[PDB]
């Protein structure tokens, strides 16, 4: 079944590599919209990349850094120290974007 | 800056709606999304996804939809933190659909 | 650069299959996928979008799909521009996808 | 049924206006998006977000696309966006 994603945003930190071996940032797209006051809130997207494109987003991003994101939403569900069962939802890039020069 | 989903899968449940203190209609839903792949055994697992409609997109979801509907959702994915009953912090992330297309 | 297209509609006719210089089978059809508004005299139109695939997954389309068939597409969107007798210029627009899903039974 | 495009890349000239027989808006530019040789797209908008594009948006500016495709007729394709977001 069909399942796409595609987001332009920030990393909120530098990218993490992860594992088998998975790289992992998180993206914050700001909202087109404000309220009457122009504040604009913005979403915090967990996004996974393996092999090179974990590789491509090693060396080039880093916090700060504009990025393009385009993959599939995947979920899974773990269990923690305190005994709690978490929800995770993420993008799972299928091609990353520099949108930098 | 760009934010954009459209996934197709059927409704794991019948779809819930509901009227917000200030009376707009929200509905909820949750749709499994088969994968195109398949595991290292070679089985075909699903994704389960949060999707929030509102308004009239949210009452022609409730009178349309039913557990199994084959569905396609168009939207944009949205992101909160809460603070439940036993007292966690849970992130939760989901889709809030621009357009639902009844696909049945 | 990113270059994304999701459409879902119905075969305008059976799709094609063919085999290039070198062996690999391209498929062929094109979608109509309705508007989700209406138009000045309060009926529903479509828009007719060429779909192109390869190597198997466009052997299950000319196997599985048929006239009207509801499928779905996930792919990029290329343009590309050649001719012919008439030695001046066609334009073409076409997605080629990297899924496509068939939302009917057969 | 599902019609979505998203799109970035990069206008191959200033966006252009001009408005229908009714009198509505329109603002054009074709889109230069890379592959991974470019593709280009063209893309239509709308009423004040047709003031929007030729405001913000130039001759090889870097913008993303979010909308629907359309077919016209000489057979033409377009990309009808829901906006425009100005990256650069």
């Amino acid at each position: 079944m069909l399942n796409r994603v595609v987001l332009v945003g920030r990393l909120t930190k530098d990218p993490e590599l992860r594992s088998v071996n998975v790289g992992t940032f998180t993206l914050a797209v700001n909202r087109t919209f404000t309220n009457a006051q122009g504040e604009r809130e913005a979403d915090f997207i967990n996004v996974v990349v393996f092999k090179k494109q974990a590789e491509n987003v090693k060396n080039y991003l880093s916090k700060g850094s504009l990025a393009g994101v385009d993959g599939r939403l995947q979920t899974r569900n773990y269990e923690n120290k305190d005994g709690q069962r978490v929800f995770v939802t993420e993008v799972v890039a299928d091609s990353v974007q520099f949108l930098e020069p």
